[PDB]
């Protein structure tokens, strides 16, 4: 059951490099990626995969300085995901997303059609022309991508890591995110936990929900 | 197979309001609020779950305005919770998080726990004291949980919708949480749909990965 996976999955602080996912399990873990749920499924965001030795220490240079500690999961996963978010919503992403809500079958009229881009167009609206914080809805999505993901791949019987602990900068300006409308948020390298994973036989610790949570 | 809960799982446009959790559901799924992995396992969130009437009302005033679509989720289904981020990331719960690692065994020494401490403290004042973005991270965690729970929820077999179409500064003067140091992100609805969700037999739309997904 998902609450026992809830319960095993760790962060993984050290991957065997020699175990690679299955060519079926690689092409799930993009199957997650692309079926997450998004605010007005907005889908702002794109990921990079890295599987070969070279696109992961690409990846791995963003592992500098104070983050080193991070590098090696990076160099040692099979695959390693960038999970990244538009650095602006415009018009031609919301019209692709209801053009391809239309392709795929989801309005029954061309009036179901213009009020979904409308209803769209109007809370999207909000965000980046009243609040000015559409960068933080966006990247908010994309964090909602990630945890649908850990929860994903733990229940494909992988090992992960989510990584905070990287200089975006530096990833950004390795894959040139900037100019092609994009900034990186987390990494998350995949794979199978190797000897060095401190982790894997420590308890999980998570405060009590007397504290956490309210029921009414 | 966790792909096939992913590919059949939709945001839930109308519940069935005769039909409840289980008590066993009912706690497994504040398990999953809980377990929930964060950054620096900083865990900086609180959860109402709203079961009664009067609870699930006082939840679905924030569904004012343009958001009224909504207001019927929110009353129809069993369980109702409101994620909520903390407002600021103080040293009290830092201490309280390290403590709890601490109580759970996951220290050999009580060096171990001090560097902890001194990690954690060291990773969240980046946010909190030269970035100035605590609030935004730390309800980057709260998506993240979301994410988890949205698929968590659908493998336990239960209907759900995320809903950002709600009037947050309603919602938090309703429960207090602003005096409390908390404020609300995201409501989720959880039960099992009626023959009124129109969303349940629509087909699933995402952008291809050709736009959104590229392998390195
Ligand atoms: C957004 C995010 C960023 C994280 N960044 C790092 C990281 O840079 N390095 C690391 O070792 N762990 C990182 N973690 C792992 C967390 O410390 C871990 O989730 C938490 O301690 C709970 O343990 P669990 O994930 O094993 O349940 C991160 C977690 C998340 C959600
Ligand atoms: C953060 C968040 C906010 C959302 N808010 C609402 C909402 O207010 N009302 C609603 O009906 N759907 C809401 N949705 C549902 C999305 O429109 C839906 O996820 C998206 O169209 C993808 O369809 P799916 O969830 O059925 O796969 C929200 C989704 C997310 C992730
Ligand atoms: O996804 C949606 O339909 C949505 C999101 C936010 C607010 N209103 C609608
Ligand atoms: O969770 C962690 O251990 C973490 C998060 C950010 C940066 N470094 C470590």
């Amino acid at each position: 059951d998902i609450i026992s996976v809830a319960l095993k999955r760790h962060s993984t602080k050290a991957f065997d490099a020699s175990k690679k996912l299955t060519p079926e399990q690689a092409e799930q873990i993009k199957t997650l990626l692309q079926y997450s749920p998004s605010s007005t499924n907005s889908q702002p965001w794109h990921f990079i995969v890295a599987s070969t030795e070279e696109g992961k220490a690409r990846v791995a240079k963003s592992a500098a300085g104070n983050y080193v500690f991070n590098e090696r999961k990076m160099l040692d996963a099979s695959h390693v995901v960038v999970f990244c978010a538009k650095t602006a919503m415009d018009d031609v992403w919301l019209k692709l997303v209801v053009d391809q809500e239309d392709a795929d079958g989801r309005f029954a009229t061309p009036e179901a059609k213009a009020a979904n881009d409308k209803g769209r167009k109007f809370f999207a609206d909000m965000h980046r022309k009243d609040l000015h914080d559409d960068a933080e809805w966006m990247a908010k999505q994309v964090y909602l991508n990630v945890g649908n993901f850990l929860l994903g791949v733990a229940a494909l019987g992988l090992d992960a890591v989510p990584i905070e602990g990287f200089d975006a900068a530096i990833l950004d300006a390795e894959f040139g995110l900037k100019e092609k409308g994009y900034t990186s948020l987390v990494v998350v390298p995949v794979g199978h936990h190797s000897v060095e994973d401190f982790n894997a036989t420590l308890p999980k610790s998570r405060l009590p929900q007397n504290i956490t949570l309210t029921e009414v």
